[PDB]
């Protein structure tokens, strides 16, 4: 009956993210991807756009589901009967802040955080950098799920 | 007679800050906590409210006083006859930026900076993260002085 | 049927280690502590001494067992039908090397590594520093399992 | 035919930047300082002011030129027939972000990035921190080229 | 005419090293790989064997040559009319120590050091870890040049 | 009655160390340089040589004294009625290890550790790297006090 939550803003989800999802799904009975949107800064995609892109990318993971959340991440995790978070590490990760959030989350609700390093091929993509490169005409297609890539072109052509 | 300045925005003061204050007060004859506002941010608490919360938290430290400041930190320090800064290190501290400021402050005014690591129990609280957790209904009472936590719930309600 | 391996030299096991064991045991169905002794540098305790100290400390973890290993860690993990490693992070951890080993281990055998930050109270103990402090007469009793503490005094009084 | 681009916003150029420019100019046949502009963000100095400050402080480097641009850095580099970037490292550099950008730039365009440590004397100045200290009256004259310092004081005193 | 030295013990050369060599050879007119032995370690391969493995791996790089050296690195560099070093960065690199050596080398001889990040695929191999994995029967063939991997299995058998 | 201990093996003392000694002496009433010896590891200089090199280079600091010791650092500190350590930070410092030691020393004896960044000019010298460069004939004269340099050359030329 094990389980973990993979949280993030996922604007959009990248192959770095998907790699983390897959490993979480391989090692825990149940995985929930929590789409948690920053309230002070709306992004490129709407919440249900973000959710759809993740669902499309994770169709081959039977024990994974995708839900949006508001408020504390630890409440999202516990309200679903779990108490484990899985986060990815990549080139550019602010690991010090990850550690700060991990300790805070453990303190306030007893939720553990597990970190896993993303695959080297996907270690340098992030949502913001992929969007920036794409805005300026660069090819980030090898770093994003195919479904995301087309939607991203749409949002930019607009 | 020795002395140091403990600068920050303290919005609000945390037990991590208080740990640093106590260590500075134990090792220097005089400590001045300098409450310095970022001119384009305002924050949650007013300067007066911040000073009041620090004073209540440092009531047992007779050689420490609290004062607002504006302008260059090193001017604040030197104008009070001192030339040392004491800064805390916690989980999430941008240490590279602390080092850059320390080198800059030494270069422009000859002021030294001493860093001290906060206690493990208080190493993951920061003003911003405490406010964010509190905003969403999380309990950060063990990470803040008693006076702060009450005032915090007040600004949120 | 989930499971993870917690590897190390554990010379001796500390409360930092025990914290990691407990979280692994809370989040995976099955946990194995692998005692892997460096072949070029014997330590303070023998392998079976190290094992005994861990077993004594982990008696309240039903789904945890302790075994010694030789050769590749990834072979230890896979020969037991698992493919997940759990490692602790503390103050002083060479995280860059942990990342290097994690990527290598994933490359050569498809084994994932999950990192978890130890509790603040136990974040500054390590085997080597605890031994050094103890050698010079300092009190590290709050940082080690009670069983370990007495054995450590014995090895030093010798 | 070797060459490298030294990119940045240079608002304003510092002695840390100049140190890096000089290393690059000593080790590559040609160097181009790329003053990259976000057309949406103004900054303190106009693109012409930024270029003039750099040119005045690099006059003794005959193989270095200064050009502005926008959009992708790797496009600026490749359209000049080059595929190397030289970036400086200082105290306060977000090196993890530099690594991410270097890996991304290599991936999308085959462009290499070489990092060099700025000299100790110039290792704690940045454009933003110099601007901040000067705003509050601190003396940053030893950290900026002469082409910059009084121009900076002029911008600040003009509110 | 420009040039750089790529120094190391290369015991053995890895594809991470080779990636760095290729980038240096693409950007400088002349590259010299300097094989420098730690005088109290000997290692797995002799200096001659190390040079041979590098030469086989860099056969397509006509402006790169391989040479053993001893003594101060900056002397090796300056004696060959150059004053640049190129070093690779990988996962596990002690970057703080690289920076210290780079500053020292610039101070004592005016020699510059340029760092370049190795490709992601080759970012987690190192000479020591490859040998350790290979010793215990693990397959590191994708992380080493072909010539190296064969010679490696040989020294182990 | 304020005071701090500046500990280390100082084999030999560097200008980086001296910079830290000077900061400590300016900010605490008394400073003790603790030359800590492992009785099993010899090092290059004897304890008397290490102390003499430090004393010759600190003669202008009237509130600083030099004493050797072994065993726990916190015992050395507390037996002098103090409970502060001052440590320098330089390029190449293992800061994570410094933090671990600082937390351990606080835990076992209530002793505080204050870190200070060494001046840029002296930020890349360490005892071991200076010894290594000098061994191979490099010029480290600008990174060591005069009390050290020729003594170092003497040790090396004596094989
Ligand atoms: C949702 C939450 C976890 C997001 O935090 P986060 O882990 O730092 O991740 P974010 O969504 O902000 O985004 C950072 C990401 O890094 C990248 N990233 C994250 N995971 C990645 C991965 N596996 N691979 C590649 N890149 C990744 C980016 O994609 C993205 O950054 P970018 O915008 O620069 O591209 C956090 O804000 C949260 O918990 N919110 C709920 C409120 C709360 O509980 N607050 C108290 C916290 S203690
Ligand atoms: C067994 C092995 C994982 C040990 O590596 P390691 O994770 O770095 O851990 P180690 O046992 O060497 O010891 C480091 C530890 O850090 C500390 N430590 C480790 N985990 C800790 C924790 N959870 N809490 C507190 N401290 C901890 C120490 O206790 C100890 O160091 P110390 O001796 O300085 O006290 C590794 O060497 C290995 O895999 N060996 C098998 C051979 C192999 O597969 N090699 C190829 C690897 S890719
Ligand atoms: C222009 C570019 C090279 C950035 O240059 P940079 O030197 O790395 O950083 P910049 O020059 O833009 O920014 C200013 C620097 O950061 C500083 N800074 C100040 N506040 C900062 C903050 N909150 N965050 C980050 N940097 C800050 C400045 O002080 C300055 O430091 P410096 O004086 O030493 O140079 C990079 O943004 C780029 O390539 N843009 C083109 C678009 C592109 O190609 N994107 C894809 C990248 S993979
Ligand atoms: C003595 C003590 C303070 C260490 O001092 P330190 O300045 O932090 O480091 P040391 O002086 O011993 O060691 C030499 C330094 O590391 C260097 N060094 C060289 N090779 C090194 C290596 N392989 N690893 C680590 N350091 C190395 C030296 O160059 C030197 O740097 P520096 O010149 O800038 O000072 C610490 O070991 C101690 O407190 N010992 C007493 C016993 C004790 O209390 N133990 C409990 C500690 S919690
Ligand atoms: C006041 C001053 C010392 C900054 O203080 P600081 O402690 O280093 O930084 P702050 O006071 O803002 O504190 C950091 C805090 O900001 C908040 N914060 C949130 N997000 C942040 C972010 N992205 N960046 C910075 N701070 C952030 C708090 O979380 C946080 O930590 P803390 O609560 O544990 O202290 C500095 O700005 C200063 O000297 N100002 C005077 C002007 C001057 O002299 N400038 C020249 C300096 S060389
Ligand atoms: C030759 C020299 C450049 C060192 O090279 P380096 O690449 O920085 O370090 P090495 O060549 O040993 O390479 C590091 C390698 O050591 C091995 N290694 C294993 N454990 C190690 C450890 N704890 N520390 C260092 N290296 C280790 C390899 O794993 C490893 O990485 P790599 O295979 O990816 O390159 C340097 O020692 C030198 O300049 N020597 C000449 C003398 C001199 O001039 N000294 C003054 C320098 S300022």
């Amino acid at each position: 009956m094990t389980g973990a939550v993979c949280p993030g803003s996922f604007d959009p989800v990248t192959l770095g993210h998907l790699d983390v999802f897959e490993r979480a799904a391989a090692q825990f009975d149940e995985v929930i991807v929590a789409v948690l949107i920053n309230p002070n800064k709306a992004g490129m995609f709407t919440v249900d756009e973000r959710i759809e892109m993740i669902r499309e990318s994770t169709a081959d993971l039977p024990n994974l589901r995708v839900e949006s959340g508001q408020g504390l991440l630890v409440d999202f995790v516990r309200e679903r009967g779990l108490n484990a978070i899985v986060k990815g590490l990549r080139t550019g990760t602010d690991f010090e802040y990850e550690l700060q959030m991990a300790q805070m989350n453990k303190h306030i609700a007893g939720v553990d955080t597990f970190f896993v390093a993303t695959a080297p091929a996907y270690s340098f993509v992030s949502s913001s950098l992929a969007k920036e490169v794409a805005t300026y005409g660069g090819d980030v297609s090898a770093l994003l799920p195919a479904s995301v890539h087309q939607r991203l072109l749409g949002k930019l052509r607009g």
